[PDB]
């Protein structure tokens, strides 16, 4: 399924407190070395949100389980379907974010189709005030969800505010196969760091993004 | 004697200052500890005037009036509590009954001929976070340099009251 490099493909429209934007997305994926190396564009111009907001809304299909615990690689097992991810964010004395999405194969090519309404949030708020440039490691408690013969996942990222304080971002999460068998793992956890950057040549919103994902 | 009419979302003693110490009984929508802040000029008194906003939860806007009647000393509060949310800290009622010790900063307020306090609450919620702003003014209703208070509180209920009730000691020195 998943060995060698695979390319990646990422699409996310969004709406926040009525700003409306585009961000599009490339790069590629090593699932053996649970490596991610990607490079994001706002096609619209500024971004109206901080980068970092969107960093767990913008593959974990690209996590590298060990061999002793292949048999939990849900998302990879769902492959190459999609398997029609969804998300719930509360920013801590912040807004909330919707986002559904799709995440699957059109050959060798993957791309990541995603929806995103941003509501409640505050002006002068964490978000659309504009957090450090950065991202720190966290876990991802996974789980299986039966019933709908899929998972949930649950998180708090926490992101760095220039004076020194934290806004937090409970995430909840639940992802549910597109197409019928896939793999229903045990309780585990992923743990994930990333290094954020820009791309010099590049006078254009983006994002320069490495990721290691382990399970 | 101290009774209070509150309102929110449309959900609508004795003590012994010399030596700082209070017993109150009070009977009955909202946390009993965030109720507890709310509930020379004397006996002619004086007007307590709040705005507390709950950090990301709302505000409350009170108006009291603490002055002598007879010789029982009345406190009669109005409460405004807007944008509380369902499921939050406060209408949720995740919050333990309990209340920690503070310190209220006091400064003069000499246009009004009275005085202004800000101090920052800490209650303590259920799982393990904390729910926090208090901003008040106290005015003459007829005829200090900065100091603090420093605040020690207890709650608890008592048991042969089957009805909503908070019984409270409380402790305060300047």
């Amino acid at each position: 399924l998943f060995t060698g490099v695979v390319p990646i493909l990422i699409e996310l429209d969004g709406d926040v407190n009525g700003h409306k934007f585009f961000v599009r997305g490339e790069g590629e994926g090593d699932a053996t070395i649970g490596k991610l190396s990607l490079k994001f564009i706002a096609t619209t111009g500024k971004l109206p949100v901080p980068w970092p907001t969107l960093v767990t809304t913008l593959v974990q299909c690209f996590s590298r389980y060990p061999d002793h615990m292949k048999r939990h690689d849900f998302f990879k097992s769902a492959m190459p379907e999609g398997y029609v991810q969804e998300r719930t964010i509360y920013f801590k004395c912040d807004g909330t974010y919707k986002t559904r999405a799709e995440v699957k194969f059109e050959g060798d090519t993957l791309v990541n189709r995603i929806e995103l309404k941003g509501i409640d949030f505050k002006e002068d708020g964490n978000i659309l005030g504009h957090l450090e440039y950065n991202f720190n490691s966290h876990k991802v408690y996974i789980t299986a969800d039966k019933q709908n013969n899929g998972i949930k996942a649950n998180f708090t990222i926490r992101h760095n505010v220039e004076d020194g304080s934290v806004q937090l971002a409970d995430h909840y999460q639940q992802n549910t196969p597109i197409g019928d068998p896939v793999d229903l793992p045990d309780d585990h956890y992923l743990s994930t760091q990333t290094i954020l950057s820009k791309d010099l040549n590049e006078k254009r919103d983006h994002m320069v993004l490495l990721e290691y994902v382990t399970a």
